[PDB]
């Protein structure tokens, strides 16, 4: 499985394809596409590639969800070719099952590279309200990629599967309710988080107690 000897990635395509809904005032429906992304993430050393996605690319092209699942494809492509072999994944799962087609036929180049799908509730979405990348993505002017580590310095004292249990928590956490995770994980009024960190600085005995009200979180 995961956290052994091979690179994995997973692959969220899920906040690529974004629009935002208006009623005008003759009453038509206008669909607005904005600023997407792709994550595509390193369970083990906590590596995110956060690829972003300009709302230029989708032109005056059609259903632009399909497409985007294409696009999605070609730009994982298009990293591992950018990669040296010794850092290509040995594994990329998908989160969602239409990312597995594009994928296959995006990979013919690299049959070392097995393509799988999950079942994982793993929502990126939720980083799209954590300001750090919400107005990166927001603001965008043109296609880049940036690189994260979501563990801050968490391996320095634990284990990556114990980083990976955590950072699983507050995203799905983040995701169910927003505003109340945001609560859970500021516990003190001191409580702060360094500004090339993403997640707040928490002794041991804080992050027992946030661990087990994110999980409540998720349950409710
Ligand atoms: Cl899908
Ligand atoms: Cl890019
Ligand atoms: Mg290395």
């Amino acid at each position: 499985e995961l956290f052994s000897n091979q690179i994995i990635w997973f692959v969220d395509d899920t906040n690529v394809y974004r629009v935002t809904y208006h009623k005008t005032f003759e009453g038509n429906l206008t669909t607005k596409p904005i600023n997407g992304a792709i994550f595509i993430f390193n369970p083990r050393t906590g590596q995110l590639f956060l690829k972003i996605i300009h709302t230029s690319v989708w032109a005056g092209q059609k259903r632009l969800g399909q497409l985007a699942k294409w696009k999605t494809a070609e730009e994982v492509a298009a990293l591992i070719r950018s990669l040296p072999v010794e850092e290509q994944p040995k594994q990329i799962i998908v989160t969602r099952k239409g990312m597995l087609d594009p994928l296959e036929v995006h990979l013919l180049d690299f049959p070392n590279i097995v393509i799988k799908g999950s079942e994982l509730q793993l929502p990126f979405q939720a980083c799209l309200k954590v300001e750090k990348f919400g107005d990166l993505i927001l603001k965008a002017t043109e296609p880049q990629m940036v690189l994260f580590n979501l563990y801050d310095d968490w391996l320095k004292t634990i284990s990556s599967y114990t980083a990976f249990s955590r950072l699983i928590l507050i995203l799905r956490a983040l995701h169910v309710n927003n505003d109340r995770a945001k609560v859970i994980l500021k516990p003190d009024k001191t409580t702060i988080t360094e500004p090339h960190h993403i997640w707040p600085t928490l002794t041991d005995e804080e992050w027992i107690k946030v661990e087990v009200q994110l999980k409540d979180l998720i349950l409710a």
